[PDB]
């Protein structure tokens, strides 16, 4: 068939009960991350083609990187505590990988600084439970699909994304080949 099973996509042994509907993983530290985000753009490529009432989860992982690493997956964590993460996603990628500007926590705070995050603000969730709990659910997400690798998504806590099953060669092909198998398991 069209969409098969080892092919555009693959299904986990073990589904996630309670799952998001559409869970991506990424790190900052991930050169095929910066790919997936700041040039193929697939995030929201996915986002444009979801049926309706269908949420996209996307968490951070601890495991590039180090110290700064997990800072960066708590800084995330601030970022959904907030609400800004389109606010903050293209400096701390930039800040990263571009620029490497990024190489202590208090480089990462710099960068919602800039973007109009009140540094109290910033520094009550950083240090906040909600956070705690929002770092320890990231962790739990990665545990729960047996993640071995950045970037992927997930869907229904079923479906994992196979894009070296996909075509490679047109950049916009790729894209939408991903794109439009997300929508397909969205309804599977």
């Amino acid at each position: 068939a069209q969409y098969e099973d080892g092919k555009q996509y693959t299904t986990l042994e073990k589904p996630v009960a309670g799952a998001p509907q559409v869970l991506e993983f990424f790190s900052f530290f991930c050169p095929h991350c910066y790919q997936f985000e700041e040039v193929l753009h697939i995030s929201d490529n996915v986002k444009k083609k979801l049926p309706e009432g269908v949420k996209m989860t996307k968490y951070h992982v601890n495991f590039m990187g180090g110290d700064l690493g997990k800072d960066l997956t708590q800084a995330w964590a601030v970022a959904m505590a907030l609400g800004v993460e389109d606010k903050v996603t293209v400096p701390l990628f930039e800040g990263v990988q571009k620029t490497q500007t990024i190489r202590s926590a208090s480089d990462i705070r710099d960068v919602f600084i800039n973007a109009g995050i009140k540094g109290e603000e910033y520094d009550a969730a950083w240090n906040s439970f909600v956070v705690k709990s929002l770092v320890a659910q990231q962790e739990k997400a990665a545990a729960d699909v047996q993640l071995r690798g950045v970037p992927a998504m997930f869907v229904n806590g079923k479906y994992q994304l196979n894009p070296q099953g996909m075509d490679t060669s047109n950049m916009d092909v790729f894209v939408q080949q991903y794109a439009d198998t997300v929508k397909y398991l969205s309804e599977k």
